[PDB]
């Protein structure tokens, strides 16, 4: 439909020019690459011109499973023994992970000072044509929900400009749930003079998004919430543990620490690591806690696909629907350290039908040859090959002429969960917000047009 | 109060950083100096950190006289003989003005094809050391009313950040009146397929503001209003007069031409002048018409101060209050000085002694044939502030 809708270069440029102005007028913006430390100039956030086609059934399935998925990862994060078991080996050959695990060990040894925590999740999916919905990533660490909403809103404007029906563009209000969840977390701390802290880099494209969150939180609190920004580097000097286990930022009590510095992604130096430790040992409500953040590493994602493992976290028969709904979104994955029957027959099928698999990258005849003659097995993993649905769209990026390209995407589904780490109870578990991230076959922001 | 409120460089920068982010998040923006033809990047509009002190009495006086002032200039614009009399001499030593006057002559000779017109006015004032003095009247290319509103809104945020009362910051909704007035003008043309045209430069800082007006007009019309942009240069090729005196933009009827290209300010070439003539001879509703635009030249401003001349345009005794209120604002002027911080892209904010001018905005929708007036509203204001400039808004005392 995108190619049919845009029938000339004149129309393309009128549409793009409207879109770019709309983006700036409505906060669909980022700091520039030249000045990631300054807000004096902004550029529009890179987006598709129109919302990419996406099947309704796959979308509704991804949305429907999300709350169950958040409950799963919350329970994983609460299961100290499972997490320590999952990390036993990789800690000995990854110093960064070792330090993070040691902070969780220190926090657990001293007893949980703050039971309330806020999980924030984006689950990523792709549409396999070799359509079926397949989970490809879970992110519980540093999570642009305002940008996603504004992208949906831009796309409705653009749909009207080409005479298309906007009812197939689904509602996208993830930022409202986020703000409410963060406000609820701050109220739960029980001190109206306690700070709300954005743990964040000095260099960041998304500063405008964070400021929007600040303004909304200040409005919700009727001006009572004091908001501050600090990095882990600056935090080494400015953050301290009080004698009552309060987190003190330059001597003032911190009620909530909302992190946009990825626990797994950011290679922190020794000082940054100590600042992280100070935060984790404090009684501040963490959004998210470190355990929540590392509950969704690739290792744990893989472990959760093994036989019987979902059932450990959903032991009751009343939750069998949640198990089935999550499992049917799993990508086929078979670690070759195991020599059980299901893995062995899988190896044989991959040798005979190598076009259907990937070995980790080996493909087709090379994959088959490697499986035939590899002794080496424990480090390799066999997976189902995924072929994404292709469509066509125009990308808007600052100073790039828009062109029609063949594109593929991933669906992101967002939500929050507010829970108690001591008894594993859940006060709030909501799916809200989504996005498409679209690339040529980093890519651009996008939103679904349901069919 | 500004100096007392900001008691450290650390606080100053936290406030400024909040303000700059707020500006970008809320559309208080301009195209960059490097790329006045492109919207890919934007900078925040230059503003004061806090609203400058301004006396309430002077402000209320400037607001109160505004509708009378719009009625005055509308009646001047309707008085063909007065305008031709006023320009008899200056046309012989100002070729630019001569060409504009000749277009009005050509339009008048053929009979007025479109009686409905929209006057848009900014009146500028300064505080003489206080008494309110009118220094300029602008009935040509106005714009920036959304920027003025957002500046007021930013200033309320900043007042709260330093614990000051926001009730002395007056309401600033000039953009709503503008949009309603332009929509009313478009409805009055009587053709739901007729275009709304922004007559505008390809290079312009305020493009974001115009797009905002477009979106609001599209919303008000329930998607029926088709909006286009054209310059006078491109207009020379793309605008024509139809055999029924319709203004045609690439063959499509134009219902309203809203101008942000100043009639008196922009030194137009021959082609641009012909495009202007084509617009003026058409039946499109002009916002504003050329007669309205040149009704507020410096020459006419001066002529309106001479004895008995206001009374020619307000002949009735029932309008004697309007005459007195306008005449009281007539004029060496020494402006009130205060202190403030300026926020400009890539400039560190510093405390300076500053002076300003008050701008008061409004619209008037009227009929050029019988001089009747359907709509006459003051709405919107601004401060423009300079070292003894930037956008600013008043803190009334």
């Amino acid at each position: 439909y995108v190619e049919k809708s845009v029938n000339s270069e004149t129309k393309l440029h009128k549409l793009a020019d409207f879109a770019i102005d709309w983006a700036h007028n409505n906060g669909l913006i980022l700091r520039t690459k030249q000045f990631l430390n300054k807000s004096d100039v902004a550029e529009f956030a890179p987006v598709s011109l129109l919302p990419s086609p996406f099947p309704r059934h796959a979308f509704e399935k991804a949305v429907a499973v999300h709350e169950a998925l958040q409950l799963l990862y919350f329970r994983v994060a609460c299961d100290y023994e499972f997490m320590m078991d999952a990390y036993k080996d990789v800690v000995n050959t990854d110093n960064h992970l070792r330090q993070l695990v040691n902070i969780i060990k220190d926090a657990h040894k001293q007893g949980i000072k703050q039971p309330t925590t806020l999980l924030i999740m984006r689950a990523d999916y792709m549409l396999n044509t070799l359509y079926e919905l397949k989970q490809v990533e879970v992110n519980t660490g540093a999570i642009g929900l305002g940008i996603d909403r504004r992208t949906t809103e831009l796309h409705r404007q653009m749909l009207r400009k080409v005479g298309m029906d906007t009812s197939n563009s689904p509602a996208n209000n993830g930022d409202s749930n986020m703000i409410e969840s963060l406000f609820m977390a701050w109220e739960a701390f029980g001190n109206k003079n306690a700070l709300f802290v954005f743990l964040s880099h000095e260099r960041l494209q998304y500063k405008f998004e964070l400021r929007n969150i600040q303004c909304q939180l200040e409005e919700l609190s009727n001006g009572q919430m004091k908001v501050e920004y600090v990095s882990l580097k600056a935090g080494y000097e400015q953050l301290k543990l009080g004698e009552d286990y309060s987190l003190l930022l330059n001597g003032e009590i911190v009620g909530v620490v909302y992190s946009t510095i990825s626990a797994l992604g950011h290679q922190a130096n020794a000082r940054e690591m100590e600042a992280r430790r100070t935060i984790e040992l404090s009684n501040a409500i963490k959004a998210p806690s470190l355990a929540i953040a590392i509950s969704s590493s690739k290792k744990i994602q893989q472990l959760l696909t093994t036989p019987g493992t979902l059932e450990r976290f959903f032991p009751s028969a009343t939750e069998a629907d949640k198990v089935a709904a999550i499992r049917e979104t799993f990508t086929g994955l078979w670690g070759l350290e195991k020599s059980d029957d299901q893995t062995e027959r899988r190896i044989k099928d991959a040798i005979e039908n190598p076009a259907n698999y990937v070995l980790k990258n080996f493909y087709d005849e090379a994959l088959a040859e490697k499986l035939r003659t590899m002794p080496e097995r424990a480090s390799h993993i066999l997976m189902q090959k995924l072929i994404p649905m292709a469509t066509k769209n125009y990308f808007l990026r600052p100073f790039h002429e828009p062109k029609l390209n063949v594109v593929v995407g991933e669906l992101g589904v967002n939500g929050t969960l507010l829970g108690n780490l001591r008894d594993q109870s859940v006060r709030h578990n909501v799916q809200s917000g989504h996005l498409l991230r679209t690339k040529l076959r980093t890519g651009v922001g996008d939103s679904p047009y349901l069919f």
